[PDB]
C-alpha cells in the first residue's frame, strides 16, 4: 500500500511545501495503480 507522508506543520515552508505537493503527485499517481 502506497504510504503517504504526513501534513507538514512547521516544515510547511513555501519552498518545501511545494516539494511536498510534488511528492504527493507521485503518491497519487501510484495510488491510482493501487
Amino acid at each position: 500500500p502506497p504510504t503517504k507522508p504526513t501534513k507538514p506543520g512547521d516544515n510547511a515552508t513555501p519552498e518545501k511545501l511545494a516539494k511536498f505537493q510534488a511528492d504527493l503527485a507521485k503518491f497519487q499517481k501510484d495510488l491510482a495503480d493501487f
